[PDB]
């Protein structure tokens, strides 16, 4: 059949991508109905970004600061308000190709598609996960600020991320459309670090359950194990511990494969204890934690 | 900055995706202007596919066989011709959202974006490479037949693949829009195998040159080496040998990093000889051969 890490298609969200500028500052914005959302840190220069007071910087910005372009065409800003770290620019036009949308806040574990833009012109897309420590292993270059993370469930567009800033580490932070940052992070250039990255365990399990269906099944053992016992092994190797929900959610996989989730844990457990002796599952030599059981089911 | 395997956006090609059916047979087609392309094996059932004569099977098909739907709406077929393994259905309508397009035949080495469809309804997209042995490690389920592989260079759409068939191995074959199969493969269900899979070496090199720029540079040695010497090592481990072009193409990377390509070969060479002792380059424990130097440059 085949397995690959896979983004939703991007036609809908491409419809909503605009360029914004505020002096020398040029980033990406999202045009939904009569509104345009974008990172608020657009009103900053470099000298500002150290300790910026947004209350106080935007007190000094006018609607005639905010150049907003719709590809070839331009828009006219008609009122500027700031919600947390996102800036909501009202304009004269409603997006003619605004489609069924909704803002969601995702939880650390879920995955989403990302549309990397540069001057409102989308460049690319890739599937991505919301790390334990509320970060993302992304591809983000200067003025990818305002590029977004979405999903598509039954026509509706499920906007869940908007990018703000890279980190000294090199992983990327950003908010939802509420404007609230995923994590303890704020938009300034102070020595921010991100906590311990661990592995989305439930997901790896779904990735093994995947592997099986795709035929690849060298790594299967006989063993059973307790949940706790499995966990008292897993957490040693920086992995997320595992709940009765996790099992519940991994239920439909365990059906199609006639493999119990307990028996899969001791199987995984034994990869952690032993290693891989340089073999590959679904052609990978690391354990792949960026698949939710919904991702993998949908892929099948 | 960040690195991720990355597909072009899919809005353009989504515009051109249609469902086709021919009795009980339902696959994906591509509507460009007044034409619709699709895999010809759509005129087959299962009993046929063993040894089908297409000349002779289509002699028995009419325009009123060919149900062709445009999402909600339907089309009217008005003449059916077969070019190699692709079938060209003329219809009454030209695609209103046909954009600047061109058919290209890619060469074994190049990468492209893939739009997986089911009943003309796109499900997903992922970046993919045209293997040495003219195969692809894909995600393709029944009736992904007619899902396509494209690229975008400066507005133009560069259609380069259309899927036909999985293989007993589990990798996927298909043609260009010419209709000619990438590889020695034909559309029937005989015991087809695919030759030796080797590694797109130039690409791995571009993936190392990537790694460096992204800061990750544990794996650097001092050494130089000859091209031939490098090759007399590489080919042992099933890798594609390396040409003066390959070097030429890897030229602009070698500029930005102040690292000679010769010195990069002995560096790679030493991963092959030694291993990795379970470290990671750009967070991967296998060497990543699905990036062309154009991919990686564009990503930067």
């Amino acid at each position: 059949s085949g397995f690959a890490k896979m983004a939703f298609p991007s036609g809908k969200v491409e419809g909503c991508m605009v360029q914004v500028t505020c002096g020398t500052t040029t980033l990406n914005g999202l045009w939904l109905d009569d509104v345009v959302y974008c990172p608020r840190h657009v009103i900053c220069t470099s000298e500002d970004m150290l300790n910026p007071n947004y209350e106080d910087l935007l007190i000094r910005k006018s609607n005639h600061n905010f150049l907003v372009q719709a590809g070839n065409v331009q828009l006219r800003v008609i009122g500027h308000s700031m919600q947390n770290c996102v800036l909501k620019l009202k304009v004269d036009t409603a997006n003619p190709k605004t489609p069924k949308y909704k803002f969601v806040r995702i939880q650390p574990g879920q995955t989403f598609s990302v549309l990397a833009c540069y001057n409102g012109s989308p460049s690319g897309v890739y599937q991505c996960a919301m790390r334990p420590n509320f970060t993302i292993k992304g591809s983000f270059l200067n003025g990818s600020c305002g590029s977004v993370g979405f999903n598509i469930d039954y026509d509706c567009v499920s906007f869940c991320y908007m990018h703000h800033m890279e980190l000294p580490t090199g992983v990327h932070a950003g908010t939802d459309l509420e404007g609230n940052f995923y994590g303890p992070f704020v938009d300034r250039q102070t020595a921010q670090a991100a906590g311990t990255d661990t592995t989305i365990t439930v997901n790896v399990l779904a990735w093994l359950y995947a592997a099986v269906i795709n035929g690849d099944r060298w790594f299967l053992n006989r063993f059973t194990t307790t949940l706790n016992d499995f966990n008292l092994v897993a957490m040693k190797y920086n992995y997320e511990p595992l709940t009765q929900d996790h099992v519940d959610i991994l239920g439909p996989l365990s059906a199609q494969t006639g493999i119990a989730v307990l028996d899969m844990c001791a199987s995984l457990k034994e990869l952690l204890q032993n290693g891989m002796n340089g073999r590959t599952i679904l052609g990978s030599a690391l354990l792949e934690d960026e698949f939710t059981p919904f991702d993998v089911v949908a892929q099948c």
